[PDB]
């Protein structure tokens, strides 16, 4: 039983209703020191996954379906989210961003490993799928099934924070390697670092980590997709936010924790055998070093997530001002400023994206690739704009985050509720109820567990702060960016020298030097 | 005489030896304690006199008009730079923003108030002149002048920094302010803040301590030829002719060409004709034109771009700055120059949406993206203050570790210990490595380069300002609302008693809180 | 002659006269590709040299001797500066931490490497000779000789900004090494990087691209005269002379008489002799001494109370200069302003620190609270980057607008516009009004300035490495493994099954887990 066959149609991805019944699989996973007997019931998931199911429902809708959907490229005459097909112009870009966009908005922003983060790894192998030498019509025919059925992919690509001062062929009891190579596949074993919402996914892609160094066994240079029912795939689960929220909380109290909570887990692979149909990338160090490069992958996803970031910055500028509204404090000129400089950084990574857009170019094929410099600007600015946010946030909307009754049992007993209308209302006629409302949004955004999460997510999830920033200085050198920018330094410097100018139309200072005069 | 009479051709903006001969006119300038009596040949002016007389010759060359021209719009058969005419779709505002590039990189980004920044003004008069009402034939006429000969403006805007705790009523004995009305035109008096290159500029628009006031006679908009009779310039030090008098080009090689003059300027009892006046004791135009007037929705396209050509120009110089002390190895070093080049990527992809996501105004105009020019003005100052901090922080000593002067070259005495012990890493010789480092201390620490960091910090507003009209732009524009539309559906989604929606969970099933508080 | 013959008594440092005379020597420095003939009379050196006359003159008033001398512990009979000799107590600290404040107050902090910086390395030879084995009397020595005469050393130690990417052992054409040992003494060669004043001191110490290899004629620690034939000096500009040739004291009051020329310091083939070697071929010795010998462990002190005199003239000038401006009665303003003054509160409360912390040592002597060192050596750079842009973003446009020279105030045709358009607010005249602002601007964003924030960022080392040595300190003093026990404590407390300690109570009977997940 292959996921996409829960689909009642073959000519468009799975609706909600069939999404959550594909997940109703195989899948191990472990919380609370107990396996998870069905992850759509289960309380510290059952949301999320109701949230991913409006996602595929949104795809059918007339109300959504314009601003998210293409015909697929495939010849089977379907539909698919427009992220989940080759783009082929600036243009086609510019619909996978608005397309990325409508999704988003569903989450406000704070789901960032939807569907169509990795529908960008199923267009790199639909755009260069001879990269991959004999696992080429591999390539090929996991693009088609991506595109056609939405399948829901994650990636497993760090290693686990275990003697990061060693190689990664160092840590052998640990990071994943091959076992062992047989007719039917592949065995492998080992571990990656949390595996974000893998919980409610099909498939994960497991790859190689570019941030340490490999070494020199190639038994540890492998890209290959796995099912989350595969047998031998385990999932670890960390601290359900969802599952607190429902336990000691309730939606009032944490709206976003409640609903948008991405399981961060560790994934475990014990002795699973991969497919050869499953193989991309083996035992090929050659292939595995040029993959960042020519694989498409690196040079796509930003896109998605730099789209995802501003649709929370939407949210989040606006309910600053809301939170401010709550306070009064928006009628002094330091509280503007502070909103001013958020709408700024708001308004940034929407400018980004655009330029991503517009200044697409061919690559192989006739596939396009969003503007590399804007990809690599966005993992830059974001950890340092979203640090500065959350601190303008704590600095402006100060004890008006704290000064809150612990629940909404509070609102529905009178007793308490009376003292919460009279001291606890908002400024200029504003209700208790919306103004506890806005506040508590504003601090399960930031403060709660879930906001704590989200705040390490953002300054952390692209890589290091030192990696991104080489990465960055990287795309510019190969680019020939660089080189551009060196002949405008090497133009300035050609026109003078130790005696002079050697451009015609500036005076030397031969008649107004006065040094011989004073130390002659 | 009109300074573009010095044109030989009504077809095309002034040459560049045009330019400097518009200039040798009756304008009053004082430097040192002394009156200018020639900025074309004053050694504080000329270098930046010839390196804007470059601009103008730039236009002319048949290998640079199709990235710096376009034809008038006009009638007269003429051409002009792209930006000097109204831009009626978003790829006009895309030339525009590669004519702007082009023009700048003859200044490695280091002229920031060249002509083509107060074309931007020129524009706005063409686009919208019915704003004007009676005034209307002045933006015309001044937009066609503007346009056909490529006169250079300046604006003096910002008012003197004193009593800046009153409204622009209560320091009167400073402050622009009407004089007399008369047939010929208006008497006007007072100063304006430092008038950044206006000693080399044809002519200033003089335009409104933040709060006006309630007095009419201080809202006014005006045009001021610069040999205008009580219109004169009190210069700032010129890092230029110290440069020449003290140093070299090898020495200080952007001060001893690239310097705009921060002028202090001053109208005493100054006649301006009725053909020169845009607002006339207008406090409603004058509270509007930020807004309508199209100007400030304008020049921030032409300034973005020449900050990302001039980062254009740090990025790759802090490279080879690393390269002369062989730091650009280390992981560290690498990380700061990456982060630097991030900034340099952000604001030339900040004029990319300018452009890009441009809208229709009126009589067919558009205008650049408004919340993209706002996002340039705030990220800007914080940028500039960072990459210096950067530069500092990596080239270290590098930036210290250099001889007086190309004099200490030129004795071989001396050069015999540079040539040993001031080379370059990897087998750079001192010459280019002295140079290099030379280059980058006069970009970020002689006394040019720290007039360049004020002023990047500085020149739009101050930095409350610049956060406050970025929040307006929000609000004004419905953007804010749209942001809020969403925060709004987000609460409409549950209630003190859990979900309003369908497809969510309530906790009823597994809320703990009445079990464990009996 | 012995630079010290020039004193009229063996029982007091050198008179300010004395100090002058004593430099007029057969010193090698170039500047602007010339030899300077004598450094005194020179028009880029004679006012930074008369400012450190200034400090030796003070030693002998009355009315300052209480705060700045004490009795040498020589013998001699004679007095010194307090931070020339060796501090044996909390209190012996903190009366050199005073005199230290009343030496900087006379150059209001901006002179960074004066006479009492090296003092401490003349107290570390004293206080722990035996380090030095067989050269332990010329430490004994050097201590007694630099005390009594109050001679005015410096130290060249970072090597030059070259081939960084290589250890101490791969760049041989370039850094310090033993050429010969002969019977006389050992003859050197090499650069080292800037050497800040050292055309106005009597000796500079030259000690060990940071990883040094495997080579031990690397692995030395001299003293080389000023004098001695093959050292030379190769100066940077002179922002002195730039300040006299183009300026004045009205327009450049800093840049005139506090300018510390950064020099590159060569030495070629010079002979040292035996009773000036410290450290020879000796690698343990050099690796040992950053911990061992004290200097390190002392001159942060001078450091820490320099930097706060010069916050303590930023912090009073940066009120004046809003003052000027009249915006001092802003929130905002205000607030800025009073972050300036708690970073000014940091580096004294520091140096209080350093005083009352102070640990015994070696033979007697204290030493500062090293931690406080290395926390001054950390925050410096970051408050001073802090602090200038803070003035930058408050000041604004008051430091530009400002006329080019005192000799436009002589001019009363410009000076009558001055006294109208660039009076000060509130009642504050034009003269006082632009004389503040170019006391700023000379502070901050004149060349000088420029060069004084990247001595402040760096001149103790990389943002890395500063941070290293402050983990470093607190690693081997065993500050870190008493924070750690307080972890380890905390973390002993609890286990998987519940608390190991009986006072609080296990979630046994609350957690809600087991009924909600069956
Ligand atoms: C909430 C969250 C969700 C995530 N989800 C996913 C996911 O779904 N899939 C996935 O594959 N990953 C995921 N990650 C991992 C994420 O991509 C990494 O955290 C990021 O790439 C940084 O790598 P790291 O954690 O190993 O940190 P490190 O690389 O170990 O950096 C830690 C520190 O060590 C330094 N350092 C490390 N190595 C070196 C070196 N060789 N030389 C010098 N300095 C070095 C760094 O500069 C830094 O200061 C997630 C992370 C978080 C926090
Ligand atoms: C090198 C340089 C070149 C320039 N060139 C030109 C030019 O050619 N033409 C031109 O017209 N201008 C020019 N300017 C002026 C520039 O536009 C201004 O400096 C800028 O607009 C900031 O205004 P300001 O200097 O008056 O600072 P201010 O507005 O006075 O700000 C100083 C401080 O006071 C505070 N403050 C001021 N008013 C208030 C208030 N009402 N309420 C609360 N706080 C307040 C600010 O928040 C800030 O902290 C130039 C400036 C520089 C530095
Ligand atoms: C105005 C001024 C005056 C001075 N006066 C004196 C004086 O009188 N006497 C004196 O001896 N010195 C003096 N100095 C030198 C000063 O002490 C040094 O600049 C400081 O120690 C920093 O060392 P550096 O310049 O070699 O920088 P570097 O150590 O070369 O650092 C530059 C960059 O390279 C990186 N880097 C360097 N080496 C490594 C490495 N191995 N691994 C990783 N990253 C690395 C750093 O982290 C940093 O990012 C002065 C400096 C200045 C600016």
């Amino acid at each position: 039983m292959k996921p996409e066959d829960f689909r009642a149609s073959t000519q468009r991805p799975f609706t909600g209703e069939e999404y959550l019944k594909s997940l109703q699989d195989g899948r191990e996973i472990y919380i609370y020191g107990e396996r998870v007997k069905d992850v759509t019931t289960h309380p510290a998931f059952r949301n999320a996954a109701a949230s991913v199911a409006q996602l595929y429902d949104a795809l059918h809708k007339p109300e959504m379906q314009d601003s998210l959907c293409w015909n697929t490229d495939t010849g089977s005459g379907g539909y698919t989210h427009k992220f989940f097909r080759v783009a082929k112009s600036a243009d086609d870009l510019r619909q996978q961003r608005d397309a990325i966009a409508e999704w988003s908005r569903l989450s406000y922003g704070w789901m960032g490993r939807t569907p169509d983060y990795k529908a960008a790894f199923g267009c790199a192998l639909g755009a260069n799928p001879g990269f991959y030498g004999q696992f080429e019509q591999n390539a090929r025919n996991w693009y088609t099934r991506i595109q056609e059925t939405g399948l829901y992919f994650n990636h497993a690509i760090v290693n686990p924070p275990i003697d990061r001062h060693l190689p990664t062929d160092k840590v052998k009891d640990v990071y994943i390697k091959l076992e062992k190579e047989t007719d039917a596949g592949i065995i492998v074993s080992g571990a990656k670092v949390v595996a974000t919402n893998s919980a409610l996914t099909h498939y994960n892609m497991i790859g190689f980590g570019s941030a340490q160094v490999m070494g020199e066994n190639p038994d540890f240079a492998l890209m290959f997709v796995a099912p989350m029912d595969a047998d031998g795939v385990k999932l670890i689960s960390r601290a359900s936010y969802e599952m607190v929220a429902g336990a000691t909380g309730s939606p009032y109290d944490y709206p976003l924790s409640s609903r948008f909570d991405e399981n961060d887990a560790i994934l475990v692979m014990d002795n699973v055998l991969i497919p050869w149909e499953n193989v991309l990338i083996y035992r090929d160090f050659d292939r595995c070093r040029r993959w960042t490069m020519e694989g498409g992958f690196a040079r796509m996803y930003p896109l998605q997530a730099c789209v995802r970031l501003a649709v929370k910055l939407d949210f989040i500028t606006a309910l600053l001002k809301k939170s401010l509204e709550c306070t009064g404090t928006l009628e002094f000129r330091g509280v503007q400023a502070d909103l001013g400089e958020v709408v700024a950084w708001r308004n940034t990574f929407w400018a980004l994206s655009d330029s991503m857009c517009s200044e697409a170019t061919p690559w192989v094929n006739g596939a396009y690739l969003p503007d590399h410099a804007a990809l690599q600007t966005y993992r830059v600015l974001a950890p340092m704009a979203y640090a500065k946010i959350k601190n303008i946030i704590e600095r402006n909307v100060t004890s008006g985050l704290i000064y809150l009754p612990s629940s909404a049992r509070d609102l529905n007993n009178p007793q308490i509720d009376q003292y919460l209308a009279k001291y606890v209302r908002g400024s200029n006629g504003m209700d208790h109820v919306q103004r506890i409302k806005i506040l508590k949004l504003m601090w399960d955004a930031i403060g709660s567990e879930f906001g704590g999460r989200h705040e390490l997510y953002e300054i952390n999830y692209s890589g290091s702060q030192d990696e991104i920033r080489l990465q960055c200085l990287r795309q510019a050198q190969n680019s020939g960016n660089m080189d551009k920018m060196m002949a405008m330094v090497d133009r300035c410097l050609s026109e003078y020298d130790q005696d002079g100018w050697t451009v015609p139309h500036l005076h030397n200072n031969d008649d107004i030097n006065m040094l011989d005069k004073l130390l002659k």
